[PDB]
């Protein structure tokens, strides 16, 4: 219980990531590779 | 590093439920809370 703080950083950091990862992911499949 | 393979159990979940929770917020967003 050493890394209770420390990991929400990860929790953060990968959300806006995953986000904006996985939102522009779906246009570049929805057509956006022509 | 005893929660080596465990951690990985995390990052799968919270990627398949991330996806379709933020692809989803999109549209919910985009015009569809009438």
């Amino acid at each position: 219980m050493d890394s209770a703080p420390f990991e929400l950083f990860f929790m953060i950091n990968t959300s806006i990531l995953l986000i904006f990862i996985f939102i522009v992911l779906l246009i570049h499949f929805e057509g956006w590779r022509i």
